[PDB]
């Protein structure tokens, strides 16, 4: 599928869960806790850069924020959750311009899913867009699906129709790409997220 549109605004649901990295996409599942892709937040380390809350191109800034801690899913899986420490650098409180997206606990073949998140960032000031599409293939924690997507989505989070998390994109078949291939979150890998939630 090729069905894009700007989210002009991520003040609400779900769309501000969503965090830019400087070329990538996370989502925030609890306290100070962002899930992303292992290749995203070590090249993010790199450079060290901040994340910036849902950033779109209207609407209320939800800050920028230091990154704190990187915990890398142990096996292949291209996971991991990034720890922002939770005051911004202007006094904006993490936690109170975020939502934390709740665990879809699987989809099916055939399911319609949006990926959300900063194609092509750098060149569009951080624009955020939603693609959608249908998933194609699950198989462990493998899924393929059609949506859209371009260089800057890796690290999306994969949305069923109730604005549940299914997974994250992690990378394509082209770059820019309408065969996908995300993290899809079984039971274990949901709790590895879990148990890495700041209490
Ligand atoms: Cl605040």
């Amino acid at each position: 599928e090729k069905n894009v549109k700007e989210i002009t605004d991520a003040t609400k649901e779900p769309y501000n869960s969503v965090v830019a990295f400087v070329g990538g996409t996370g989502v925030v599942v609890g306290k100070n806790t962002i899930v992303t892709n292992k290749h995203i937040a070590k090249s993010n380390d790199i450079f060290k850069n901040r994340v910036s809350a849902h950033h779109s191109s209207k609407g209320k800034g939800g800050g920028n924020y230091d990154v704190k801690d990187i915990v890398e899913y142990p096996g292949k899986e291209d996971l991991a959750i990034v720890h922002v420490h939770e005051t911004s650098t202007e006094g904006l409180n993490f936690n109170k311009n975020v939502s934390y997206t709740k665990f879809a606990d699987g989809a099916k073949v055939k399911d319609r899913i949006s990926v959300i998140g900063y194609p092509k960032g750098a060149q569009t000031k951080y624009k955020m867009f939603e693609s959608t599409g249908t998933i194609n293939h699950i198989s462990g924690t493998f899924m393929e699906f059609d949506a859209y997507a371009q260089p800057g989505n890796s690290g999306s989070p994969v949305l069923n129709s109730k604005h549940e998390l299914i997974g994250i994109l992690y990378a394509g078949s082209g770059d820019e790409s309408e065969k996908n291939f995300g993290v899809y979150f079984t039971p274990q890998l949901k709790e590895f997220i879990q148990n890495n939630i700041e209490k």
